[PDB]
């Protein structure tokens, strides 16, 4: 039902406003993602109950829904495949993913995500919780970790960030050995910029590698 990553990227190439700043590209990115989602049957909103593994995912600036189409869905499918029989529940982070918060620092969004993390840990104390972010969503994850103590962050199994605008900064109050940051060569966002270039839109290619990073970190008996 879903296309291959190659077919997915070729369809995006027809509409994505490559070379524009996020401000100039915002509405075209949102429309392009929505059109690809409708064409391919890819969900841009996730609100599952906790699974054996649960991912809290913060989407990119101007991405539709609560997970977008570019990266999140591919990462969830790869992770579910890598988990075999174990179930994966995905919950999108309900924040605006606005241009202004990207340009400012997305900080109250970090506090809200820190509350969502605390709430999921209380509601699902037996799930293996993984945090994921793309673009501004990676800033939200960084800010959530900055607002949590090391004892709470110790309850997180893994963190995966794609196209991190804070690339180079570690995830606060957390073991860096449990973090994977995927930042493509030539992605202007990872350089602290605001230009949307092709390397920022192709993180679906890293879904399998990101899933492989997570799997060893989500065992109930590996301490």
């Amino acid at each position: 039902d879903w296309p291959s990553i190659n077919e997915f990227l070729s369809e995006l190439a027809k509409v994505m406003p490559i070379g524009d700043t996020i401000t100039a590209a915002c509405d075209l990115i949102s429309d392009g993602e929505d059109a690809a989602a409708s064409l391919f049957g890819i969900s841009e909103t996730e609100n599952d109950p906790c699974g054996d593994v649960t991912v809290l995912f913060a989407r990119g600036t101007c991405d539709p829904g609560n997970v977008g189409v570019l990266v999140g869905p591919w990462f969830f499918d790869s992770l579910q495949t890598a988990l075999g029989s174990r179930t994966l529940g995905v919950k999108g982070v309900p924040y605006p993913a606005s241009v202004q918060d990207f340009l400012s620092g997305s900080v109250q969004n970090g506090i809200n995500m820190a509350n969502q993390i605390k709430s999921v840990l209380q509601s699902c104390p037996n799930t293996k919780l993984v945090l994921g972010g793309y673009s501004q969503g990676s800033m939200v994850v960084h800010n959530a970790a900055s607002n949590l103590d090391a004892a709470t962050m110790s309850k997180i199994s893994a963190v995966v960030l794609f196209g991190d605008p804070y690339y180079g900064k570690p995830v606060a109050n957390f073991d860096a050995a449990k973090t994977l940051v995927v930042c493509h060569d030539g992605d202007n966002i990872c350089q602290g910029g605001d230009i949307i270039l092709l390397p920022h839109l192709t993180y679906a290619e890293d879904a399998d590698t990101a899933a492989a990073f997570v799997v060893p970190l989500v065992s109930h008996h590996h301490h």
